[PDB]
């Protein structure tokens, strides 16, 4: 069953992307030579990367979220989104539904010759953090500070299984929920199930797309829950915390790989 072009793979039928898309027609490879691999400087995406690593520059370094444990949910095959985090937590807990995801991280961390090239990524990082060290050192504090790669469904009561782990200081999400959750009350129990594995008073830092139903990877459309800054604002708060900051940006992805109309960033804490 496919539709070429006109529903998303996997959603004749629901509405939505099913679960098992990912498992089968999510490509990490393709995804980061489409997202995080430049053949023009100054590119829409690179823009939106830049953008989210001032953030969480300002977040993790900046502002006072630090502790010991972060645990990473729908990291998928990206790593940009821990590079400053490593120097606020001593663990970090990296998570993806798709097993080749996870296949594709766990290749970084043992730095396999065949793994993704981060070095312009972690190079930008090092002169955010004001060049105290330089790229092959970062990375390896980054591979150092991840201490475990797990399999996570957001949608599951548990949302990393049977696997003990300690309440953690924060949960880091970027660009996950908007493609996992099909609809807002599942959005809204999504976001309780991350709070299961939070300390009270742990800190939520989210970052995803506004108002996007849809992203590509080339040819393949997956899809996205359209959702406006209020309706984030309210799931957020009703699945109980309480939101630090919130803001919202206009640069958006090219229509060719998303239809979005921005992105945002918050960090809350658990109520
Ligand atoms: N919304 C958009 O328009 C849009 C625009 C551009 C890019 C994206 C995206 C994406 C990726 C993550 C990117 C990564 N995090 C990063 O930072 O780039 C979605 C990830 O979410 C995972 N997943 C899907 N179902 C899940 C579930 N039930 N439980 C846990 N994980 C789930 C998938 O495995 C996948 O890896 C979305």
């Amino acid at each position: 069953h496919h539709s070429s072009g006109l529903v998303p793979r996997g959603s004749m039928e629901s509405g939505f992307t099913s679960k098992d898309t990912y498992l089968s027609h999510f490509n990490p490879r393709d995804y980061l030579e489409k997202y995080y691999k430049f053949g023009s400087r100054h590119s829409a995406e690179s823009q939106i990367l830049k953008h989210l690593l001032k953030n969480l520059f300002k977040i993790f370094c900046l502002d006072g979220v630090k502790g010991d444990l972060l645990i990473d949910i729908g990291s998928g095959p990206t790593i940009y989104q821990l590079l400053s985090a490593c120097e606020s937590f001593k663990e970090i807990v990296v998570t993806d539904y798709s097993d080749q995801n996870l296949q594709e991280l766990e290749k970084w961390l043992k730095a396999a010759p065949a793994a993704f090239d981060w070095s312009p990524v972690v190079t930008y990082v090092c002169d955010l953090e004001g060049n105290r060290v330089k790229g092959p050192e970062k990375e390896e504090k980054l591979r150092q500070a991840v201490k475990q790669v797990l399999k996570c469904d957001v949608t599951q009561s548990q949302p990393l299984g049977a696997v003990p782990l300690p309440p953690a200081d924060c949960v880091l999400s970027t660009l996950c929920l908007d493609a996992a959750c099909p609809d807002l009350p599942t959005y809204c129990r999504a976001l309780r199930n991350l709070g299961s594995l939070l300390k009270p008073g742990g800190f939520l830092v989210i970052m995803d797309a506004l108002k996007s139903s849809y992203y590509m990877i080339g040819e393949q459309k997956f899809s996205s829950l359209p959702l406006g800054r209020e309706a984030v604002e309210a799931a957020v708060k009703e699945a109980g915390y309480t939101i630090e900051w919130f803001e919202v940006i206009s640069q958006s992805y090219s229509s060719t790989m998303a239809n979005n109309e921005g992105l945002f960033s918050l960090v809350a804490r658990k109520l």
